[PDB]
């Protein structure tokens, strides 16, 4: 039920191509995703998130350190969605560590994983068949209005209007971002005085906060795992050698995680 | 000296904004920079950390020379392309106290930082695609590692004006890329040419550096080949208390035909 990245009209499908009323065709890569981006802009980049690191976030998550969060969302959905659900969408579905679990937990429905990392989507789509992965910029969702029963937003940004447009009325939106104390001990190894900042409750014109939770728990990280984790965080470069030397030789590093989950309904 | 990102016409500077005979709105932010626009912050920051540690001071030093040496009493304007957060621009601005030093970049976060830190430089945010200035207004345009069609170069530059570019030479950061390369081959970068301009001087500037693990990491974060670096390579380099690598800077002094 995609929309045309270009004319924004329903994408009708023929075998393995998507075509819109005005003859815009998008083919499916051999793996199964649907590229939906332009032809040659900014694709050329300044990564940070290229194959190397994707394999990291991935390899890190495959240790399930974050599974609690997935479990939380999965159950969250297993509950709100009724038996009249057709499909859910996962904005920012990276290589789909989280999404494939949602799908495996919602068989009767179609699971979509949108992300903007071609390299990521490729990896996802190849590993997880139970998900229809599409590759595009979510500044304007690649879906027809009122087409989704729920949308999962795990730390990936999005506009309110698009939420209102794509989500059926009575539908859901589930968002999860880091909480104040998320990964303190780590930030504790590199900052002058660690400033945790108290997040203001946000709002989605069009929805209703039906539940707000917090999920905090401690992780016993091994040397590598820690460094690995430090490696994929905004501050990584403030870590002076000493930090990495110790953090890496550390038998067990202790770090707590604090995620902030939300759950709104698309008003009827 | 600006030029409408809209009607491509002159710009009236009235108090804290600019407009033309077109009701086209472009105002001045609280920091002093102007946005004529129709990476992250941790890096603009990590970059500035590295640049301020003074490892590219030589480069800034030499370019300043070029300027002090070529512009005369009649100079007035001097645009810097890709000015980022002002690390080099301002240095010029000082050196040239009689002319106006403009600094441009497409990075608000970065521009803003400089706008706020370097007051002796009129900064603005826009693309390098079409220079935000009127024809033949600049007396010199500095272009350290920035892209810019030679046409805009020629159009905005007063005749007999100058263009100073700075780009990586054959050996630039060898050792770095030597860390993330099976084969150590990266042959002769050739012919940067500027139609409409006549090369007046070419210089190379190579000197060794003694970087600290994090400095190396930040530098690699500024490098085009970074995306190739494996994790083990990032962790390792970061752990090294002292990493050694050379610099290879090519500098061209182009003069605008009369
Ligand atoms: C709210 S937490 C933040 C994690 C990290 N500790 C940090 O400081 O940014 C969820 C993170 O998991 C990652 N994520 C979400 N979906 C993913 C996917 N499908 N594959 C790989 N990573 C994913 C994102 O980088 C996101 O920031
Ligand atoms: C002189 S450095 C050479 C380092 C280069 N990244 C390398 O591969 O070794 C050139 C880089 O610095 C940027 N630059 C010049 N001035 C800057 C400023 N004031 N703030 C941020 N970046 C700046 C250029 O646009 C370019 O990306
Ligand atoms: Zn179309
Ligand atoms: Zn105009």
């Amino acid at each position: 039920s995609f929309s045309c990245p270009l004319c924004h009209q329903p994408l009708s499908r023929e075998k393995n191509s998507y075509i819109c009323p005005q003859r815009h065709q998008f083919d499916m890569a051999k793996e199964g995703y649907v590229n939906l981006l332009p032809v040659q802009h900014k694709r050329s980049r300044d990564p940070g998130d290229s194959a190397e690191m994707m394999q990291a976030r991935r390899a890190f998550l495959d240790a399930g350190h974050y599974q609690p969060l997935r479990d939380a969302i999965v159950a969250q959905l297993r509950e709100r969605l009724d038996d009249k659900a057709t499909a859910v969408l996962d904005i920012g579905c990276g290589e789909g560590y989280y999404t494939h679990a949602f799908a495996d937990a919602l068989p009767e429905i179609t699971t979509f994983g949108l992300d903007v990392s071609k390299v990521a989507i490729k990896a996802a789509a190849k590993r997880y068949p139970q998900v229809t992965f599409c590759v595009a910029s979510s500044h304007r969702l690649p879906f027809s209005d009122t087409s989704m029963d729920a949308i999962i937003r795990i730390y990936a940004p999005c506009k309110a209007e698009e939420l209102a447009r794509v989500v059926k009325p009575g539908g859901w939106v589930i968002t999860a971002t880091p909480g104040p104390r998320h990964l303190m001990e780590l930030k504790g190894l590199i900052y002058n005085e660690v400033h945790l900042h108290a997040p203001h409750a946000e709002q989605l014109e069009g929805f209703t906060l039906q539940q707000s939770a917090e999920l905090c728990y401690p992780m016993r990280l091994r040397g590598d795992e820690a460094v690995a984790l430090l490696q994929m965080t905004p501050f990584a470069w403030r870590a002076k050698p000493e930090v990495w030397q110790t953090l890496a030789a550390k038998e067990v590093f202790d770090c707590q995680t604090d995620f902030n989950i939300h759950l709104w309904q698309r008003s009827y």
